[PDB]
């Protein structure tokens, strides 16, 4: 079942076995993953999340991100540790307490302390329309079709070294998958669908690093949303999907009664499907109750490609139609060195205060606030043009901004930019040696706002910034409640800080 939008939200230790080797967890609702929260369009969300963790080599601390939902006059609900609050205790609980105006569609929520969501606190969460203007499209649209894509590792994540490349050990689809090395015959998830009715997946990327190349034997699929920004109709045969990226597609259950191989290719770690890896199974109501046959073609003849995503809205583009044609332009210096990750020549290490905390407290302008270097400050009411030019160890990075969605000006692997009908959406590729992925928003939602790589062991390494939105008017937009004033004192007393 789906919880929400008022629901308590238990984080527990617990061993789980999802590519049949066991080993102690980070569980929201006591599963890989997370149960889907959900609820509808402009809803008040109440999460009460409660911190039960006990084990000191996952972190006994915590704090959840609600991934692409805006938190317009809630930005101390948003969740990132020492930039919105200060972390929840064990033993303590918090209650995330917010509305979703004007978004619908398909996000995920996770830990936003270290690398603790890779330890498995991710689930997905769902912003249903009941005016959808895509709900002629298809028939089923439920818990049961929401497919999650993640990577999973047998070393904790507070062994992982900070800088390296690090690499998992089981993909997982919708839970459950088979292990790269030592691979047994574990069970494999099964999506069923019922012949002639057409579904809307919601597809979720809830990896910590690598990207995917999805497909389904036999099917094409029917893009109309990314990352909750409803899109035209785009009909594709492979989908490559980076962290923490969204698509819903139309399946068509269109092939013969059967049983299908699901792919999800990774990046790094075990590559092809020997031994039934990087897999999970499509299964037709009537089919026999064994494994697919079929194969992927050698090459796929209608991938995805950025650039022929469009909005179903006209969003247009803000600014003026050529490089630098806004307000406020940025170009940022992305570097990687000696096991560190630099924005602008400064590495992010978190803050003791958190960043809203010291705004609050007058620190007001970019200047005055911690970490040096790491917090640029952004106008109200204006343009804001971001080029993230690639070439940093460790890519394909896929960027991504807290508190809004974007317009994608310029894609991976194509140096045309779009100013007239690009997609907009909240995490983006920057693509390869060469390339300047470029986005553009507008400045309408005051904070503090993170800016970084979501291959969360390089936003571990630094490769991050916060954009101070409309300092002066933080305060007035972002009441807080007194449970949140509470979190840094009790947060500091239990670790022992002075502050
Ligand atoms: C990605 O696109 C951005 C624009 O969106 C390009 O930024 C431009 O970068 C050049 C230097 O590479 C800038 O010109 C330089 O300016 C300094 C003075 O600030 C001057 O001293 C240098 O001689 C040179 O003129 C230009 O200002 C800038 N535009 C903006 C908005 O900052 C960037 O080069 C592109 N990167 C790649 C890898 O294609
Ligand atoms: C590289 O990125 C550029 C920019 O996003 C892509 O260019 C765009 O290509 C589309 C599709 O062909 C063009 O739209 C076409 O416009 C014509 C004339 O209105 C229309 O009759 C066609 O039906 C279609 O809508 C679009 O104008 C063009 N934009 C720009 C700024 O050049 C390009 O396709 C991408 N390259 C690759 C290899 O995908
Ligand atoms: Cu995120
Ligand atoms: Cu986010
Ligand atoms: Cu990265
Ligand atoms: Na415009």
């Amino acid at each position: 079942a789906q919880i929400g939008p008022v629901t308590d939200l238990h984080i527990t230790n617990a061993n789980i076995s999802p590519d049949g080797f066991s080993r102690p967890a980070v569980l929201a609702g006591g599963t890989f993953p997370g149960p889907t929260i959900a609820g509808n369009t402009g809803d008040n969300f109440q999460i009460t999340v409660f911190n039960d963790l006990t084990d000191p080599s996952m972190l006994t601390d915590t704090s959840i991100h609600w991934h692409g939902l805006f938190q317009k006059g809630t930005n101390w609900a948003d969740g990132p540790a020492f930039v919105t609050q200060c972390p929840i205790i064990t033993g303590q609980s918090f209650d995330y307490n917010f509305n979703v105006p004007g978004q619908a569609g398909t996000f995920w929520y996770h830990s936003h302390l270290s690398t603790q969501y890779c330890d498995g606190l991710r689930g997905p969460f769902v912003v249903y329309d009941p005016n959808d203007p895509n709900a002629s499209l298809y028939d089923v649209d439920d818990d049961t079709t929401i497919i999650t894509l993640a990577d999973w590792y047998h070393t904790l994540a507070q062994q992982e070294p900070i800088g390296a490349a690090i690499t998992a050990d089981a993909t997982l689809i919708n839970g459950l998958g088979r292990s790269f090395t030592n691979t047994t015959a574990s069970p494999l998830s099964v999506i069923t669908v019922q012949s002639g009715k057409r579904y809307r997946m919601r597809l979720v990327s809830i990896s910590c690093d690598p990207n995917y190349l999805f497909s389904i034997d036999g099917h094409d699929m029917t893009i109309i949303e990314v990352d909750g920004v409803n899109s035209q109709q785009l009909t594709v045969d492979q989908i490559q999907i980076f962290a923490a990226q969204r698509y819903s597609f139309v399946l068509n259950a269109n092939q013969p009664v059967g049983n299908y191989w699901i792919r999800a290719q990774p990046n790094s770690g075990g590559q092809g499907f020997d031994g039934g890896i990087n897999s999970a199974i499509l299964r037709y109501e009537g089919a026999t109750v064994e494994d697919p046959t079929t194969t992927a073609p050698t090459t796929f003849s209608n991938p995805l490609v950025e650039t022929d995503l469009h909005p179903l809205a006209d969003l247009g583009v803000p600014g003026q139609p050529f490089r630098g044609g806004a307000d406020d332009p940025l170009v940022l210096n992305l570097a990687f060195a000696n096991g560190r990750f630099s924005i602008d020549g400064v590495s992010f290490v978190p803050p003791t205060v958190p960043v809203l905390l010291q705004i609050l407290s007058g620190a007001q302008n970019a200047q005055d606030l911690l970490p040096a270097g790491s917090v640029i400050s952004l106008p109200s009411n204006s343009v804001i043009e971001v080029a993230l030019p690639a070439g940093a160890a460790g890519g394909p990075h896929p960027f991504h901004l807290h508190g809004h969605n974007f317009a994608v000006v310029q894609s991976a692997n194509n140096a045309t930019p779009n100013y007239v009908n690009p997609i907009w959406r909240d995490t983006v590729s920057i693509g390869g040696t060469g390339d300047n992925v470029t986005i553009r928003f507008t400045t309408n939602n005051p904070g503090p706002w993170f800016l970084h790589c979501h291959i969360d062991w390089h936003l571990e390494a630094g490769f991050a910034i916060v954009f101070a939105e409309d300092i002066p008017d933080t305060a007035s937009a972002n009441p807080v409640p007194q449970a949140w004033s509470d979190l840094c004192p009790a947060y500091d007393q239990a670790h022992n800080i002075s502050t």
